[PDB]
DNA sequence: ATCCAGTCTCC
DNA sequence: GGAGACATGGA
């Protein structure tokens, strides 16, 4: 039988179906509950597929898309790079502010970390893997995940207005030849953690989206984020 | 003071 | 991929 999250939006369901059914994903799903069984994996499984429910197909403008879940406690919830109200802004998320107050002029970083607000206007926060071991990172690459967000990738491709996709690190690089709709907008560097930030520091992705999608008639990104939450 | 938050080079 | 070099600013 088919394994399909619930409450998706429907044009993610719709679009998804075929993964959900696949063996693939069976296989993955198999592997994933061994390791839930075994060891303490992140995000919380409620929570693995949120990205989707924030951000329907339909609303995608600016594909952000990341290594693998922060792999500490109470830190991944489904939407990358973003951690809940109260808890400390990570290293990576830190970086991210730093180059968002150099190439957004008058952003101002806030004291959380809580990115809810990017998804609500079009941004989805997606990882290249979706699940991870506690303390090891990018322990559940090369175990299906790949195929599925090369699927909603895929998915994202497929449509007709222009879409930015900001490719951030070596994984996520691996999906750039997926990318040949001719309204759509490729921006790759490293990733934001600490361990890679000479590679991602100058590279001005904020700034560059709201280019693209301002000349193509899409609306920029609001990229300031509220104050509290 | 230690620990802990990627990607490049050769084979 | 494997092994090692070089990767950091804070709790
Ligand atoms: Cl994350």
């Amino acid at each position: 039988r088919p394994i399909i999250p619930a409450n998706l939006p429907e044009d993610w369901q719709e679009a998804l179906l075929p993964e959900f059914s696949a063996p693939y994903f069976h296989e993955l799903t198999d592997f994933l509950r061994q390791e839930r069984k075994e060891y303490t994996i992140y995000p919380p499984a409620p929570d693995v597929f949120n990205a989707l429910r924030y951000t329907p197909l339909g609303e995608v403008k600016v594909l952000i898309l990341g290594q693998d879940p922060y792999h500490g406690p109470n830190q991944a919830h489904g939407l990358s790079f973003s951690v809940r109200p109260g808890v400390r802004v990570p290293p990576s998320l830190r970086n991210i502010y730093k180059e968002l107050t150099e190439d957004i002029p008058g952003f101002v970083a806030p004291k959380h970390g809580y990115l809810r607000s990017w998804a609500e206007q079009g941004v989805l926060l997606l990882n290249a893997v979706l699940t991870v071991r506690a303390a090891q990172a990018n322990s559940h690459q090369g175990k299906g995940w790949e195929h599925f967000t090369d699927a909603v990738i895929k998915a994202v491709n497929a449509k007709e207005e222009r879409v930015v996709f900001i490719l951030w690190g070596s994984y996520a690089r691996k999906k750039k030849k997926l990318i040949t709709g001719k309204n759509h907008v490729v921006i790759e560097s490293g990733h934001p953690s600490p361990l890679s930030e000479q590679y991602f520091f100058g590279t001005r992705p904020f700034s560059k989206t709201n280019e693209a999608l301002e000349k193509a008639g899409r609306g920029p990104v609001e990229w300031q984020l509220p104050a509290t939450v």
